[PDB]
């Protein structure tokens, strides 16, 4: 079978996805945004694809041919309307006799579903992909699905925002409807300053570059803040009052795979993911039921899902959002590390063979140990005081982890820092700015989690200011 | 315009060809032999092609995806008949709306010409490409063309060889009809040992891996040795009694570009190429006339040509062979370095626009200096005595050029050696075995040539035996 991948940023990381897919399938890669592709990613695409096509419109001089080492967000214009992007995807699938189409990138999810319908291939479903990609549509589907409902309003104007804040009250979440990675996600607690907070992220949002293929009913959604009740869920310290759960939709039925515990965010910037959750079986049953109702509520047919859930009072699961694609960072690789299951291969098996794929009957269990996937940010060193608080730029020499910081049998499997010499702008939104990553493993989850907090508070930044 | 390149070994090197082509054209690359592609070559193909297709039949496990750092000859099977290879090329050109097809590899020249005819694109010409690829057909075309003629016979059997040696006498050249790089090329001078010499290279030839797409009337050609008369041509020492000349056929007319001087071969293994020739204008007029008659005699329509010519008594040019593709090593890059002319771009301009291309009217001149492209071989150190004569293997630590060795204003532009640690088998045919490469430049050609001989005799090999 031949699988077409729409290659771009995010989701199951290139270091796993290409090799995984090429094991069992003939992979063809379509690159709609050549500029979104790093040098490492380009190498992996080249290595494992039997065929590769790039959008030739995004090559005007010989330097369009350059691949950066690192990309946190694609800044260049992509100006094709969604119908045109659909027609491209279709043309490429047809060129290669594709039996399935997949993507790891949030921004191409809606057009891909349209391409699959037109080709008679398995996909998210046209309206379902739109629901999984416009947070106002999504929140409407959730409210209808008999998970916990909350108040939410479409916001374009200061007038819209004013109305929303009056109707919803504080605390209020205001966020863009069409992005990812917590971009623009703001917590409103003060009616005195709320309107300035809006004006500010409004102006910010307009500086974010997205393809014209991305459309939305209103730029913002304002909705109730879902309050966490940590102590109603976790028995030990170390985690946060949200989780994610990774699943697969197959013919419109939800198949849970694994739940990830989290460490506390820096604002809304995510910090760490632990595979699998320490939560008891009843807690996990409730999360699974919520994710099922949410994703079936969206109408999704065949895709991976990454579903985020706030752990609220009375063990009520609150839906934050759900995507029709893989979790990012190393969450999917780490499921393979722990359980032996390759969810990338499993998705492709579903796209090609439906419920003939070997879907697990329930969450994976009998984990031999826990694995943490962790990023450090300028803020861990601002909060450490190693970076002076008022600094807009810095130059990175080294990042070191002092010894002694590990609890129990917790092991550091790997550690990677930003190269000596690297330049960091501190006006930047944090989630774009991890300057180190580490993987921990341990037999005891609470020990793993404590070690993450120790590594976080004590890591050593040597840096020219 | 869209150019399809059949990507494989030899010709205009990847470090020039892809970037050159992608400057002015939309490049699509077809890889019929994934195993023939080095890691550097793969990277260049990926960087400059808007689309890439590989033959998926040559991928059975995840390690078919590996690219070696270095390949001297493709060892793996390629089992498709020529008609099947033609049909592939056609299918790919049709997929991408190719306006032209080119290749740098000798072994795909015949099928490509067939694909171009069928598609109505410019090419070598079907029978002309066959003549440029079967040395018995080639030598027959040459004899007909009114360049100097010589005796030649088709050899398959010991009986055939015996007959050929009687009819031709010594000295005799016996060589495979369908290869390159002097593989199997043998000089016969002794009727006592001639039949054993045949039996030996017969058995050797059968161990050389070529695609099934390569066919030939007889495996061997035996033909008169063309005697050189150096002193009838060159006024100074430093060169050899053969040259090459690089040209372009456009609509069946020959356009000379540049003549390369050579340093003496190690047997028939080539050693160095100097851009451009020091030969006087009359000598160059005779070479050009010979190359014209030869390549027009072959019937070639639209292609690059690399034509090798023995400098014989009475300034008679002897045809050695001619290919319907670029010279290998850095001969084509070095023409650009000296004259500013990019022959890769010029070939593509001819394939797409015919004689509307900006073809020079005669050999390029007003060279600002001479550039030498030079390889060192185990033999330069065997002959130096730095490698003991009876050694079948070695391990390379370093290769050094002592200072003092440069004549006049000759400069070393660049120097590259085999990595410390590299392993070298000395049973191997020499042309496969360069362990260092250097580029010289100088204002005075005879000084450049002398410096090459000094570097050759005195270079320092540090090596574990
Ligand atoms: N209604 C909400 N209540 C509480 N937290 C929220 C809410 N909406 C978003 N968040 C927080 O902001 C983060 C990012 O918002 P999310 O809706 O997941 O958008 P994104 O697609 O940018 O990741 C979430 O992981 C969650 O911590
Ligand atoms: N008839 C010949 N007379 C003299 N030298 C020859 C003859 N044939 C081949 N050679 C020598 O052998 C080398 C390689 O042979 P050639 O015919 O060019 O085949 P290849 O395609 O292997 O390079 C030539 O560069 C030339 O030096
Ligand atoms: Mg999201
Ligand atoms: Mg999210
Ligand atoms: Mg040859
Ligand atoms: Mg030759």
């Amino acid at each position: 079978k031949t699988v077409l991948v729409i290659a771009d940023l995010g989701g199951c990381p290139p270091h796993m996805f290409y090799k995984s897919a090429a094991e069992k399938y003939n992979l063809v890669s379509f690159i709609p945004r050549p500029f979104a592709i790093t040098a490492s990613h380009a190498a992996l695409i080249e290595k494992y694809s039997v065929a590769v096509i790039k959008d030739k419109d995004y090559f005007k001089s010989l330097a369009d041919f350059e691949h950066p080492d690192s990309i946190y967000w694609a800044h260049e214009d992509h100006n094709k309307p969604e119908e045109e992007v659909v027609e491209q995807i279709v043309k490429v699938a047809e060129m290669f006799g594709a039996d399935a189409i997949t993507t790891n990138n949030e921004l191409f999810i809606a057009p891909m579903a349209k391409a699959c319908e037109r080709l008679g291939l398995r996909g998210a479903g046209v309206q379902a992909a739109e629901n999984a990609r416009d947070k106002n549509k999504m929140r409407d589907a959730f409210n209808k699905a008999g998970v916990k409902s909350i108040k939410n309003k479409r916001v374009t104007t200061l007038e819209d925002f004013r109305a929303a804040l009056e109707e919803i009250g504080t605390p209020l979440i205001l966020k863009p409807t069409y992005l990812a990675s917590s971009i623009g996600v703001t917590l409103i607690t003060d009616t005195e300053t709320a309107e300035d907070e809006f004006n500010r992220v409004n102006d910010y949002l307009k500086s974010i570059n997205v393809p014209k293929a991305v459309t939305f009913e209103a730029p913002f959604i304002a909705e109730e803040f879902l309050q966490g009740e940590y102590g109603d869920w976790y028995q030990t310290e170390g985690y946060s009052d949200y989780i994610s759960i990774e699943g697969i939709m197959a013919d419109g039925e939800y198949f849970p795979i694994a739940i990830h515990d989290k460490t506390p965010q820096i604002g809304f910037t995510e910090t760490s993911h632990i595979t699998p959750s320490i939560l008891d079986e009843e807690a996990k049953k409730k999360i699974v039921e919520a994710a099922k109702k949410a994703n079936e509520g969206l109408g999704l047919q065949n895709c991976a899902t990454h579903t985020e859930i706030k752990l609220m009072k009375n063990r009520e699961p609150g839906l934050i959002e759900s995507a029709a694609r893989f979790a990012g960072w190393n969450m999917i690789p780490n499921i393979k590390k722990v359980f032996g299951l390759d969810m990338a291969q499993l998705l492709l098996d579903v796209l090609c063979f439906g419920k003939d794929a070997d879907l697990p009957d329930g969450l994976l269990d009998q984990e031999p140990y826990y694995v943490a996937d962790c990023h450090l940010y300028p803020q861990h060193f601002k909060q450490n005081g190693q970076i002076p608080e008022t600094a807009e730029d810095l130059v990175i020499e080294a990042i070191d982890i002092p010894d002694g910081l590990l609890k129990g049998d917790t092991e550091i499997v790997s550690f990677s820092a930003a190269a000596p010499g690297t330049s960091v702008d501190l006006t930047l939104f944090e989630a774009f700015n991890s300057i180190a990553a580490f993987e921990l493993k341990g037999s005891n989850s609470q020990d793993v989690a404590e070690s993450i907090r120790q590594i976080q508070q004590h890591a050593k930044l040597t840096a020219k200011y």
